[PDB]
């Protein structure tokens, strides 16, 4: 009955000979290998022994090294295991990528390490919703997020935008809005209004901030069905009007399908405090 | 049975005829006075004819004119109504001052009309969740308290701290958050560490920008039972661990009562990874 959870402690003599015995890379009874142990306490020196001895070719079926390495703020475990040829768009028993727990420990330089190598990691996971930066943006991460961004490439188009628009509204994140909101905005390539699914979220919360930033944007108040909420709140009912009066002298806008035959101006016009505030927007 | 409904077309002859009439100061069938529609039309020459006429010492029970007043942009005849000798203090049918309706319309102007009257205002209300300055917090109404707070004097300390920073925490909206704690670093008197009830709700939630935004000012980390988070997500563990250390070398802090005998090193020093973090952040 073995427990390898002093092995950091070893001198050379114990080392040596438990490296030669058939017991190497066993688990212990808490169920952890050598390896395990070494890259736990950061031990690199223990750890490039145990691999100079074989144990990336004796590896258990329950053990993913580099996913442990990337927890570690110094990122030394995570080269030498690269170097050693790990893939690093491995799965482990959870379907989660290495980055995906550089991104949950919150090490920015091994999130960089990854991402230099390929930033196509950051959309690996079983799910969508175990890719690394939809967890970046579920945990409002901001800086790693802001980082990830700066790195698709233009030749790119992020799929898995709607999921992280509605994390993101839904729990009032508005500074991670503001940056996903820049991004659409910027690769807004056939230069339409921004589809925002959740901006009847928003509104429900009446999140003053989260709405005022919405609106900064060129979103899509039409295919929301926004047209009902106009008699519900009247500082909202005022920002959408606001927008829609924008939209009609916008030469962006103006000529646009969805503004030319939009169902506000139907419920504008048979209403009286509605009118008022188009007629108050118009100067 | 009578209506009012359209008062606000009605000709001279017409009105002066009403207001002749022993009806002139009654619900219509509808329930809503002649000095309803007229405000709500902002029709202030018409609110005005109404008043020279002895509309205010007619009022039914349930007409709140002020709180009426208070919810169009045109702070006109919040201004009458108070040359006319309304109180700005009073509650309506659900504990609100006009100050509430305002802020609940956002309309800033109307806001700093009763604010500059009477900075006091913000904090009447039936109860401490109906008060104006709580209401724009709930709203995240960043902009309407940052002014809010720049008209408290110095020589008065805000009571309902307590529960404005648990709604911010709780709804994640990091701004308001940031605005309440500098207001708490200003008014610091004692110079002690900011009590911040609802810690472990940002712990639990694991929002990384609002704990990044709390761990700049010097929150009170012991007054938490902290320690026992400890050993639940490293990456929380480590901003904790980093602020304790800090504690213990700044002159602010340092000969603290708190600090001196907390219960922190305790749980660092019986764990392998809790010490590894100690150490790093030591240098």
């Amino acid at each position: 009955g073995m427990d390898l959870s002093r092995i950091n402690t070893w001198k050379s003599k114990q080392l040596k000979s438990f490296l030669s015995s058939k017991d190497t890379f066993k688990a212990d009874v808490h169920g952890h290998s050598a390896s395990y142990y070494a890259i736990a306490d950061n031990n690199v020196r223990l750890v490039c022994t145990l691999l100079n001895a074989g144990a990336l070719k004796n590896l258990l079926e329950n053990e993913f090294p580099l996913h442990q390495a990337a927890t570690l703020e110094d990122t030394k475990i995570v080269k030498i295991l690269l170097f050693s040829g790990l893939d690093d768009s491995q799965f482990d028993d959870k379907g989660n990528t290495a980055l995906y727990y550089a991104v949950d420990s919150g090490n920015m330089q091994t999130v960089k390490l990854f991402v230099k190598k390929n930033w196509r990691l950051m959309f690996y996971g079983k799910t969508g919703w175990k890719t690394s930066f939809y967890h970046a943006v579920m945990l409002n991460d901001v800086s790693i997020v802001s980082y990830f961004l700066s790195e698709i490439p233009s030749t790119f188009d992020l799929a898995i935008l709607l999921s992280c628009i509605h994390i993101t509204i839904k729990n009032g994140h508005v500074d991670m809005m503001i940056l996903l909101l820049d991004y659409m905005t910027s690769t807004n390539t056939n230069n339409s209004l921004l589809f925002i699914p959740d901006i009847k979220l928003a509104i429900d919360n009446k999140d003053i901030e989260m709405l005022q930033a919405l609106f900064k944007y060129d979103i899509n108040i039409y295919s929301a069905n926004l047209e009902n909420v106009l008699l519900d709140d009247a500082e909202i009912a005022k920002m959408i009007i606001e927008k829609h009066v924008e939209y009609k002298s916008d030469s962006y806008t103006k000529d646009l399908d969805i503004v030319k035959n939009n169902k506000l101006d139907e419920i504008i016009s048979k209403n009286k405090e509605l009118r008022l505030m188009y007629v108050n927007c118009v100067k």
